[PDB]
């Protein structure tokens, strides 16, 4: 059971029967996998930027340049919103079980949610905006990339465990 | 950039795309493992087989290279035109995906055998991945387009941005 991220640019639900994209206009929109328009995701002020399921299938995130990130039910309602980047949001991520939610942005942070919305951590550390995150397996650590060309590795408790590239 | 980490399926051992022409592996306190030697430019994207057994990784040099987890170079998966950004397995370890800036898509078995390229992104594809049953792939392009296409190659349907 592995994480699901934007990283990769592909959001497939877990049975691959539902795909979802960030569209040009502030919206994400919901595709069956014959191409066919299930639910338009609208609320971002801004352009979506990442998506991601949650392996639960039933949740997905989208980042956006409002600097929020939000999360909706597959049925295209909004549930809530993750409020606290200072800047741009790249890149969002679930880890394996769903419950935790982390945010790739602009402010040089990763930050750790749960799903009722709660700000649970800030990880500080790079020196440039941060582009992309993910979980590994074991939900417990965390992989971010930046424009400061490094990658660093993290626990969810916020520690810096090695800067995998770079320096 | 593309991302350029990977996990094994326990988390237990981490690949990772380093600056130097190398893979590194680490484990998951960040303690450098193995690093695997053998591309002659800058490695861009990493993936690990679901047995955790064999890494993938796509360089600049225009090839995967498939090593095991000892660091022994496996193949070398040879025929994109241009750098190679990003890399997955499918679900049953069987089959290689390959995305590249020559716009393409190539899908390879373990013995390192071309069996099919997706063609029809307009510009540098920089991920690929697999649906969780491994009879779609989907590819995402600088075009701005994600592509779903089905094993034999045929492109089934693009999300566009509308
Ligand atoms: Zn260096
Ligand atoms: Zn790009
Ligand atoms: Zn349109
Ligand atoms: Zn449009």
């Amino acid at each position: 059971a592995m994480g699901s991220s934007s990283v990769w640019g592909v959001a497939f639900s877990p049975d691959g029967q539902t795909i979802a994209s960030a569209s040009d206009d502030k919206t994400v929109k919901l595709w069956n996998r014959n191409g066919q328009l299930l639910q338009t995701l609208t609320g971002h002020s801004s352009s979506v930027w990442g998506v991601a399921f949650s392996p639960d299938g039933q949740t997905i995130a989208s980042a956006s340049d409002d600097k929020t990130v939000k999360l909706w039910n597959r049925n295209g309602q909004l549930l809530q919103t993750l409020t606290g980047h200072s800047s741009s949001v790249w890149g969002v991520a679930f880890s394996p079980d769903g419950q935790t939610i982390a945010s790739a942005s602009d402010d040089k942070t990763v930050k750790l949610w749960n799903r009722n919305g709660q700000l649970l951590q800030t990880l500080t550390g790079h020196s440039s905006s941060v582009w992309g995150v993910a979980f590994s397996p074991d939900g417990q650590t965390i992989a971010s990339a930046s424009d400061d060309k490094t990658v660093k590795l993290w626990n969810r408790n916020g520690q810096l465990l090695q800067t995998l590239t770079g320096h």
